[PDB]
């Protein structure tokens, strides 16, 4: 049909460059269409492409990730969303389990960890259309 749009909102780019750089999302039938550097950036993005998909990280700067995740679940309420969280503040992501999320992303991350969370994503993605 067409390529599932994916956001990826981080604090630091090392780490959105390593996630984006680190798959095949054609072959997930994915397209990283955005990346953003603050939350208030990234539910600009998220609005503007639609997206799908959205990785977060927990914390980001101006609009923090928690905020922009209620924030999508309202607006995109069909979105599929990856909490990115690095050890210092892993125990966080509880906060985010009321607002739907499909997995928890530890950074940095490897490849095929990275490829078992979008996998599954397209799962769930494939299994409503």
């Amino acid at each position: 049909h067409h390529h599932w749009k994916v956001l990826i909102a981080d604090d630091e780019a090392i780490i959105r460059e390593g996630i984006r750089e680190s798959i095949d999302w054609n072959e997930f039938n994915m397209e990283v269409v955005a990346e953003a550097e603050d939350g208030e950036e990234a539910l600009e993005l998220a609005l503007r492409h639609r997206v799908d998909v959205l990785f977060v990280d927990l914390s980001m700067p101006i609009m923090d990730g928690l905020t922009l995740m209620k924030y999508a679940r309202e607006k995109l309420p069909n979105c599929h969303m990856i909490v990115i969280t690095g050890y210092d503040e892993f125990s966080y992501a509880q906060e985010a389990i009321r607002l739907q999320v499909d997995d928890y992303l530890l950074k940095p991350t490897d490849p095929q960890r990275l490829r078992e969370v979008v996998a599954k994503v397209k799962e769930k993605l494939e299994q409503e259309q």
